[PDB]
């Protein structure tokens, strides 16, 4: 089911930023990944960020302009974007990948609308 509730999203004009929020009920566990990806309509999704639990962080202009980072305490990973650019358009999506079955957990997605 939704185990993963994103907020966050809205439209922003260009050169404004937006922070992303994804939080994870209590049924998620074991959880060695936490990604963020996107999918703008008639497109494929894309990846946009990653953490991988062992400390590691990556960000597939999304290098340097978005920023992945959690709050243990809170059971949140976040998606900072700065600069947005018309094209970032999309509907972006968390993700939580565990070592042990139901194995992936998508989030149900929030709007980023970049329109001046």
């Amino acid at each position: 089911d939704v185990q993963l509730v994103e907020s966050g999203g809205g439209v922003v004009q260009p050169g404004g930023s937006l922070r992303l929020s994804c939080v994870a009920s209590g049924y998620v566990h074991k959880i060695n990944f936490y990604g963020w990806y996107r999918q703008a309509p008639g497109k494929e999704r894309e990846k946009v960020a990653h953490i991988s639990i062992g400390d590691q962080t990556d960000y597939a202009s999304a290098k340097g302009r978005f920023t992945i980072s959690r709050d243990e305490s809170k059971n949140t990973v976040y998606l900072q974007m700065n600069s947005l650019r018309p094209e970032d358009t999309a509907a972006y999506y968390c993700r939580a990948l565990s070592r042990i079955w139901p194995y992936d957990y998508w989030g149900q997605g929030t709007l980023v609308t970049v329109s001046s």
